[PDB]
């Protein structure tokens, strides 16, 4: 997160580190959020690669013990059946992962509440985007979980030809572009949380950001909508 604060270590209990195996060690590789006490949402983009991932739950400092860590294997990575690796800006970037155990819940751990199917954010709605992604653009990972406020950016301003054109499609939700605060890489798989009804509520999945850089003017950071995945999300889960 280019731009953030460090949050307070029981503001975003949902948000999860999605680490994978390096060697004697785990490196943080994407964000994710806990839905169920066995399921994390995340971007599919983040489980292209043919890694062992574990994760983590409670964490605020990847580098230090916070005393609150829990550590799940991830048993089963079931990605969206139109994701296309080559091709994220045609959307479905989401996918779940079921873990080995079912994690506790406590005041640092807790599953994130998902918006109503169907429900479209109005331009410029309240926002905070969370992770422990590079704090510059070729920068390098945060220690301690960071927050940026990125109000929304609604399809038709995000869709225009200075902002992300046909890129942006109505499954995705765009926040930021002020060229100041964004996401960026590591980021990605972590959630949006935005304020309706006084209720945070998780209503992105962040996916892509560009090329030029994390905080580019008016190319605002683009998220997968969660409120467009609720059946894919409760059909997975039913499954499985
Ligand atoms: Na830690």
């Amino acid at each position: 997160v280019v731009g953030g604060t460090e949050a307070q270590r029981n503001s975003w209990p949902s948000q999860i580190s999605l680490q994978y195996r390096s060697g004697s060690s785990w490196a943080h590789t994407c964000g994710g959020t806990l839905i169920r006490q066995n399921w994390v949402m995340t971007a599919a983009h983040c489980v292209d690669r043919e890694l062992t991932f574990r994760v983590v739950v409670g964490e605020h400092n990847l580098n230090q013990n916070n005393g609150t860590e829990q550590y799940v294997g991830v048993q089963k990575i079931v990605v969206h059946p139109y994701w296309n690796t080559d091709d994220v800006a045609a959307g479905y970037d989401i996918a779940l992962l079921r873990l080995a155990q079912s994690v506790t819940l406590n005041s640092y751990v807790q599953l994130g509440v998902l918006p109503r199917a169907g429900t479209i954010l109005a331009n410029n709605s309240p926002c905070y985007i969370t992770g422990w992604g590079l704090t510059r653009t070729n920068g390098q990972l945060a220690q301690t979980l960071q927050q940026a406020y990125l109000p929304t950016v609604d399809y038709a301003i995000c869709s225009s030809s200075s902002y992300w054109g046909s890129t942006v499609k109505n499954s995705m939700v765009c926040a930021g572009g002020d060229g100041v605060r964004s996401g960026c890489q590591g980021d990605s798989g972590g959630p949006l949380h935005c304020l309706v009804n006084g209720q945070y509520a998780v209503h992105g999945v962040t996916s892509f950001v560009s090329r030029l850089g994390c905080n580019v003017t008016r190319k605002p950071t683009v998220f997968t909508r969660v409120s467009a995945y609720i059946s894919w999300i409760n059909n997975v889960i039913a499954s499985n």
